[PDB]
Formats: structure tokens, sequence, C-alpha cells
């Protein structure tokens, strides 16, 4: 199945190993899925970040095809585990790919696709947030463009602390920034900005949704020497509109 709508909270799973086949029976189609890293913990989806692992080694990347449309929302809760390891930071959460999906060092300058995805994030100077991570036709760096935005604002998030997540997407129209990108977290607004995804209108399709877990990052310094744990709860996903 290629769903348009999901809700998904794990209360009918017992704690205890959630199986490729379980992700597939749930999202509808989830081809990336590695059962060891993915376990219900008390009603909700634990997924593992390795030790000494970035990427798909360490954590669980899975991209579920939705029916394509323009307008897309999900809604999700996530917590970090205790005592996470910060580390660098990495991918987290339930994002959407317009297009190609454009990700790793591939930017959207080529008017194909782009993704809205969120990060954790550790600075040199010691601060822990949430930021957006959007490829798209106009960021300004070959990886992704947070708009600056960081939530919060100041200080730091804290582990153990659940924080419910807001996604809202828009696909723009062939070379114009009527397209839009929505982070909102804890009813607060992370980046809520209008937008240029594609400037090729055969892929300006929101296509699928992510759902990252992995650290970094492309080199072995966004590592953690520990194993370490976030927990998802509660997602709500929904096509608004296909408008062509
Ligand atoms: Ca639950």
């Amino acid at each position: 199945a290629i769903p348009s709508s999901l809700s998904i909270n794990w209360n009918n799973y017992a704690t205890g190993a959630y199986s490729s086949g379980n992700a597939a029976s749930d999202f509808g189609n989830a081809g990336g899925w590695n059962q060891s890293r993915s376990y219900i913990s008390d009603g909700t989806l634990r997924v593992t970040l390795l030790k000494n692992a970035l990427s798909g080694a360490g954590g669980l990347i899975s991209n579920i095809d939705v029916s394509d449309g323009t307008e897309y929302e999900l809604d999700y809760d996530v917590r970090f585990h205790s005592q996470f390891d910060w580390s660098r930071g990495g991918k987290v959460g339930f994002g959407f790919s317009i297009g190609e999906g454009n990700t790793g060092g591939d930017p959207g300058w080529d008017g194909n696709g782009g993704t809205l995805r969120m990060m954790w994030y550790q600075t040199d100077a010691g601060r822990v947030f949430f930021q957006p991570y959007i490829y798209h036709k106009d960021q300004p760096g070959q990886y992704g463009d947070t708009f600056g935005k960081s939530y919060p604002s100041s200080g730091s998030i804290t582990k153990g602390t659940t924080y419910h997540v807001h996604v809202y997407i828009k696909s723009n129209t062939g070379s114009n920034r009527d397209g839009r990108a929505q982070i909102i977290i804890n009813g607060t607004t992370v980046l809520d900005t209008a937008i240029r995804w594609t400037t090729n209108d055969a892929q300006r399709l929101i296509k699928n949704m992510t759902f990252h877990t992995f650290r970094g990052g492309s080199q072995t310094y966004w590592q953690s020497p520990v194993d370490s744990y976030i927990y998802y709860d509660n997602l709500v996903l929904r096509k608004i509109r296909l408008e062509h």
C-alpha cells in the first residue's frame, strides 16, 4: 500500500522487537528497515543508534512511499533517551521528500528535488538544539539549509523530554517561490517560510515520507562511543491535497 494518511501510536504493540513486517504493515511500505534497531518500548517506537557508526550502518533510514501530493503534514512525538549521547548531531523524526528527494552532498540546485527533515545538533560551544535541515532549490550551501533556525532559540534541549513536532510542506510551482516549509515544536514556530523546492514541474510533488534516525554528517567525528536511543510516538500523517 501507498498510504495517503497514517495514524500509528504503537499502543497495540508488545514491548519487544519491531520487525520489518510490522513496519511494512503499519506504514504500508518501508524499504530500509533494520529490525535490529526498531523496538517497541512501553508503547513507543525506540530506534537504536549504534556506537562507532554513521548513517545506515548504525541507525535506521527508511523512505515511506506516500501518495503523491502538493500539500502534506505530519505530527509525532520524540524523546531522547535518558543518557543519550548528543555527540555532534544527526537526523531525527519524520519528514518529507519532493521530487528526487535531495539529501547527502547533493543540493537542490539542479531544480529536481529536495527534502524537509529535522536534526539535533551540538555546537562547539556546548549548546544542543533542534534545527531544520532543508535541501531545496535555493539552499545557500551544498548540504542542508537550516535557515539559521533552532529550537529552542536560546539554551539547549534536554534528554528524557518529549517534544511534539508538527511538519507542513507545500510544493512550489515552476520557478515560483510559492512553496512552503514549516516545523512546529511544542506549538512554537521553528521554521515557517515560503520556499522554492523545484524548478522542474515533473519533480514538484511530495513523493514520500522520510523516517531518518542516524548520526551525521559524513565524517567519523559525528559518531558516538556508546549505543543511544530515541523514542517516537503518536505519528499522524495526512495528505492534505494533490493539485496539478
Ligand atoms: Ca504510544
